[PDB]
């Protein structure tokens, strides 16, 4: 059930995103593996990183270092999820997610990160952002996290990096292209 209402959705005066999980062992929009070959980083597959609907990613609709490449986002759940694509969670749960790659509004997400701004629009299910989730380690579901519909806040990596060590530090994202 989906908690976030109007347009673009939104809870108790936060913006809400929805979620994704999935799972891509590409190096990805942001860099985040060695330069030559299309490969990861060790570090990516085990952590939690996420790709962002593409007006988030960048306005100027880059598919390469995007403006908020390298950017983490904390997600709380809100205890909803859209009906038939998420499940039940424990309103409050929290992590943070590092954007390693981009969620390209095209097929098959084009019911997702189909927004059309950065901030104000809306995906086919009302959220003004999304964010796919890498799960391929079972990082998110193993916390019982299906789709959570979430709200979401811009943190300091390295804060969050102190508190779980999924959640990759600035020093890591300087070893992406992108940093630099």
């Amino acid at each position: 059930n989906q908690k976030c209402s109007g347009n673009p959705r939104r809870y108790n005066g936060k913006s809400c995103a929805s979620t994704t999980n999935y799972h891509d062992s590409h190096k990805g929009a942001c860099g985040c593996g060695p330069a030559s070959g299309d490969a990861q980083f060790g570090w990516n597959a085990g952590s939690f990183v996420a790709a962002a609907s593409q007006m988030y990613f960048d306005s100027g609709n880059k598919g390469w270092c995007g403006q908020h490449c390298g950017q983490c986002i904390k997600l709380t759940t809100t205890g909803g999820y859209v009906p038939g694509q998420g499940g039940p969670v424990r309103e409050g749960l929290s992590k943070t997610f590092m954007i390693t790659n981009l969620c390209p509004n095209i097929y098959p997400n084009q019911d997702w990160c189909n927004q059309g701004s950065q901030y104000g629009g809306h995906n086919k299910y009302g959220y003004e952002l999304h964010l796919d989730l890498e799960n391929g380690r079972s990082q998110v579901t193993g916390m019982g996290w299906n789709n959570p519909e979430t709200t979401w806040e811009v943190v300091n990596c390295d804060s969050e990096h102190n508190h779980d060590h999924r959640t990759p530090s600035n020093s890591m994202y300087g070893q992406c292209q992108c940093a630099h």
